[PDB]
């Protein structure tokens, strides 16, 4: 029954399972892109502060 | 011709978009969680390094 299936189960309904893997693909690389740029920024406030430290 | 192919394309051709696709997807999870998971440990690491008592010199 339609009603009972969620919104992730519809969408790929209508839009085909390429189309749903590719969109969860692009969302883990932008949250994966995200992490890494936080990476790099802790990585440079670390570096200054054992700087500053001497 | 399959001569000109690169490893990423045999593999395709071999296994197909679903199967390469879900790999990718797998690691990709993987990815993200060792980055928010290292995130986390550059955090307390910088924590403990504000006590300068233990510092090494
Ligand atoms: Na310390």
């Amino acid at each position: 029954s339609i009603d009972d299936l969620d919104a992730e189960a519809l969408i790929r309904m209508a839009l085909g399972p390429r189309n749903t893997m590719t969109s969860s693909n692009e969302q883990l690389v932008d949250a994966l892109r995200a992490s890494l740029k936080e990476n790099e920024e802790l990585r440079k406030e670390s570096r200054r502060r054992a700087d500053r430290r001497q």
